[PDB]
């Protein structure tokens, strides 16, 4: 009866960023499967959801191996509905993986980014998603115990593989993604993307990151731009969205995004109807510098 | 079966061939491109005798593309056909060919480019549309500003490397670009084969420096486009020389294109087997003079 | 009535945790080696359950070989047996190793070698056997004089590129050949992860110049045979020290073993179900300070 | 069912291995050629009889080609019947080796050659009629003169990448072109195993420089026709005299003194009698040559 | 080293084959149950030896069940190993068989039974653990009184028809039950092959009844325990009557110049409808002997009416 | 490149007779696979062997489980020439195995007819054609230890199961013939063709057989038809049947036949014989023997000359 079809004006909606100096690129605003996409949530409002992000221009989606809830779940719930609705369109989406945190008990699936957990790990998600091959395949986090000349090795054996277009590193520091960068240069394979967690109340990557970002050519996507709902000192932060054609929510967007070294923020949403609220606010004008001062002084 | 496709037995003795620069690989004097006249515009009669005419000729090269059609990929969908129900004893036999480059299917990802996503992408598509389990010869069909060519160096020996390829090749590549990319599949340990520009009487852009870039490197050329598009005001002139020579300008261009060594073969085009066993006899005349050729230009 | 395996929900909070060298993997300080009661002549019930309690108590390394029966590649089957029936969603959790370089099968190209013809065949052989796409760690075993190491590197470098293995270790081989094969592997940017040597009270030869070429290059050790192959299960004056600090002989030969971080695991081969619970109690044991280490130093060496 | 091969159990207490180069591969002292004699014109139930012997014997190398038969390409198909119906338990105690670079199919890409599409599209014909995973080496039958060593070396540093070949080797090459092609295999990081030229009593021009070539790279020697096809089987009535004047033949004379040298790891014959493999093992057995032979032989 | 595996080339020069009933397979003069000692238990190597041993003696035929074991189900898990082994290039000669009935796995559907549930989906996983396409010969081990008999007639057949089973057969049936089954069986057009009943000297049950429906029906007779566990086998020189027929019977056949064992199997196989006799699991040497119990003469009519005390 | 073309004119060349009353048709001539296509004979002249037929219109094959030397080594011969040269010539062809005789060693493959020994050498003949279902299946021979209802349920399995089009039978009395054809008939499974041995020495199918098999409406293809030499001239056992073959050529010569010739169509002389197996041979006296019912049918003189040197029947 009922089958997806895919708007056809879906890419005369959205603007499209380089990843740094890669080929690759990716929508303005990509959408992370973080919220509501396990077992806790229905699937008749997953994939209407998909379907409305689809609609909009948005092909990256951003999963991980402990999404859910339950850990894992949302890698099959995607897995389900690219089966059934976006298999037609696999090789217009960016899908993308990743492997650091806790996921089944042991030491081998809690903590770890070694070689025998990322490989396991990339397998455990090609087989939940149904997917011959994944574009990014990130590293969760930082392992400060694993050496990260193993840890490029396992993201290098992936690509050589067939099973990963390019890598990326998460939440990693700033020196260690000069590290690592360098470590998949031996295995002459670059690195595509850093997702470091960026918003108005975490400058954790505009300190000595983005200069290592560029000079590496790796692009960067904001994890949780919101400050996880925060932003939907905000107080007055609200004031100055209302001085302009946007919300709260709508303001921080633009803020991450006002620099062309953002290739993307992962938005998350939970709802359709506000999804395409977030979606389409680049065509707001630019801070005038006045607008960033403002912004600077009631957001750190 | 019958009527089943049975080659000639003497057709690797009515056509020449030349060795692709500095490799292993020859082509024949005149390759088969299925840029027209094989998409699902075109009746499958027409197909399958034009691809029995050009192998019984000797004719072993044929060149496919991605975007050929139309519609987009349908060339590459009747010759996946072809092949298994005519050329498949034939086989190792032949040499096919597959770009990526242009517009293929919508979006940012498919619509141009040659990323490392859209060019193993694309030959996923090729590969699963010719029913092979590799292509000889993996060309990148433009070149791409906004991407650099040490990812498409990469994307390129990884095709190699995956044996889903046995060369790599690109096509209107500029001829500093030529050297770049050249040197940087050199750092894969996969030599970078042969180079499609469009050489032509009514165009001769290669002439300039890439055909010095290709003849160094080792890399052989292939013409595209050598009857400039049927034109093959000025073609008057060109046709009296070759009636004052037995040929029907047609022949004088595919002659002229393949008069030194370093054109390998040309991609002609056509529609009818009665013309390609006329083009075929261009190889069958005299070497160019040095009064030729001046009245040439 | 249905078996199944309910895995201890607690057996992640029993035993310790080493890790191998300076390297992403973790072990458990007392491994589980099929080297014997592993064979057709052990019956599968207490394979079966010596198999479980091993993995309720924390232990998730099984070290196998090639050879190991009798007879020759039984124990793989009958692991690959019990892998099918119980240990089939635990397998992410497992640390699987297999080596190859004793006698196997008749031929020059079988019996003993390291050759690169030896080593594909006899991976495959095992692979086959045991039902798994790869195995965590594979070993060189016994080191081979007349095949070159560059070979050897090379085979297990093809062994790891091919996905057939994810580390590569040795087991006997001499110190400086340690270096050696080491330095060719790092040329195929493929790291060494783990060196098995006899380290007992025994035969201490490791800690004359091996444990020093294990920590330089990053890799660890599994100490094979830490009992003298049922010796410690004259030494009685090691028996003294055994009713003090509350242990047993067996009890004091393995936290001897487990002295710094350069021993990652003792590869142990108990059969008996009871003694492997109590000898994984031999880790809450107090160290020896000084005192109490200069006195097993009497009958050592 | 009715009777299946059990081979011999003092297979490998008859004849004596030797280390070809400097690697782990350890090559019989005579290994069973299919050159001729096992096409489709020779009966299945002599060439089962023969191969059931030659393994019996302790001949563990067979040595094949993309073109041997007639017809071309038949052997690897009479070969690879009699593996699936008898050698399929005994196929890791085995080392099988095809060849491809002389003429095989229809065209200018078949009909000779050393290019990686020749190499790979033959050797992919050689898995798929052989029945096997992968042969043990993979040989470049000639020397391509038009072709450059390069390409070569990158087709078959593929073929050991891709699982298709255990070694490599190659046939009928030159001196500087052996030392050439290695330096190249060197940098694949895939080192060349072993040589096969041709090399018997009325043919030593290996012996020039080309066993110091391959002394020095650290490859091994296999002598092609050792007999020179068959004239030495039994001018060549000097060496028949030396030959009784030891103990032996003239096949097994020229067979000992192919095999004199360490450098000489093998031999390949050709024989097609059943009895006549078992009096060819019967030539190592002999004592060592001297100084008053050696120069007699000349 | 080499663990490769060759049956003797005299083996089918050893012992007789009996024809089953009016049909056209044959089965050994004495086949081989692996009710006990077949199991996780035991050691794979013995259980390897016992085959071996009794594939030489020329036993071709080995009777299997969904709940030899124990755990239930091992020994077709290690029957499949010594199959896919030892046993593969010898398949087309062995006759295999497999039963359910009793019980298997929890549930209503699986503490045993006749019903077509139960049927197809234990052979399915018999099958499985097996490593066969099919079994030769597919019992119903037990009478169900709950089940009515069309409904396990048209399980038998669905297995005979979905190539599953070359043959089918009842074991432990009444003689109204064996007759009632079989009329049902001939209107899906496959007959029943076999009844494997329990006769031995002490269990003479099927003597009254059953032995004269089987033959009109054209069915044969396999005896399930021929030697009554251990009690006609002079292991035991379970009652103390019963040890003294037993002595009784051992002095009748010493006088014969068999064993007490030799001479229990031997009566068994006295008439020509019983066409077998399960040997249970036991020592080599016990099956070399247990197998020449046909090659003493025939007993004589005072020889049989000594024995029937 | 090196393959195989058949001949265009190969449906031009040999006539067709129905087997009895049904669908099928098989050539006047057939190619039997009983000798000379085992080991012991190189696989060149076995391939120029059945290139030269079905060139002709020699469609349909004859093989079974023991033909070799050694047993079954024919039916992976032509399983391998099949799956070389006559692959897109496979619906084109009529492939036929049987299985009664001595095959694997033990007491259910040294002969028999039981349903346990028919479908497991149908399955390894199978498997050794390459073919998923053959066009006929054979009972080789009659076992008077097994019950005709078993041996005809292992064959109504066989066509059921799709490994067989149709079933056959060879070496059969007339009236056991008779009783099989009645129970095949309960399956819905009609006895297609018999294979009796048939010839001018050997005519026991002519008391009873013949009028069985037109009855019953089933074919009749003749093995042997040439008596294993004695009727093709190559002996010109017993000397008596040398005087009776020099008294048959003779007459074979008078209308312009050899004496292979005149032998295949006697066999041939009327609808109830539908075929004969010609057997391997060199490709010259294939090609000559095909050829021999290009002839002036017999007339009654003639019958009268060869019943003179024949046996009654």
């Amino acid at each position: 009866s009922m089958r997806y079809l895919a708007h056809p004006d879906r890419y005369d909606r959205i603007a499209y960023r380089r990843v740094g100096r890669s080929g690759l690129v990716l929508p303005a605003l990509s959408l992370g499967l973080w919220h509501n996409f396990g077992d806790s949530t229905p699937i008749d409002t997953q994939r209407a959801l998909l379907r409305t992000a689809f609609d909009l221009g948005i092909t990256h989606f951003d999963l991980a191996n402990n999404y859910g809830p339950p850990y894992g779940s949302a890698e099959i719930n995607f897995g389900r509905l690219l089966r059934e609705d976006f298999k037609p369109y696999r090789d217009e989406l960016i899908l993308s993986t990743k492997a650091g945190w806790d996921m089944w008990p042991g030491p081998y699936g809690q903590g770890g980014s070694s070689r025998k957990y990322l490989l396991s790990s990339l397998d455990q998600s090609l087989q939940r998603l149904g997917v011959d091959y994944v574009d990014i395949f990130y590293s969760h986090r930082f392992d400060a115990d694993t050496p990260l000349e193993e840890t490029a090795g396992a993201l290098a054996s992936a690509v050589q593989q067939g099973k990963a277009l390019y890598v990326g590193i998460s939440s990693y520091s700033a020196a260690r993604t000069r590290e690592i960068a360098a470590l998949l240069r031996a295995w002459k394979v670059p690195l595509l993307i850093h997702q470091p967690a960026y918003n108005l109340f975490n400058r954790w990557a505009e300190h000595e990151l983005f200069d290592a970002t560029a000079e590496l050519g790796a692009g960067v996507i904001a994890f949780t731009p919101l400050a996880q709902g925060l932003l939907t000192r905000a107080r007055g932060l609200d004031a100055i969205a209302r001085g302009r054609g946007q919300s709260l929510a709508q303001l921080a967007l633009a803020w991450v995004l006002r620099d062309a070294r953002v290739s993307s923020a992962l938005l998350g949403a939970s709802r359709p109807e506000q999804l395409i609220e977030n979606v389409a606010a680049l065509q707001a004008p630019p801070f005038s510098a006045e607008e960033l001062a403002e912004i600077d002084r009631h957001a750190v």
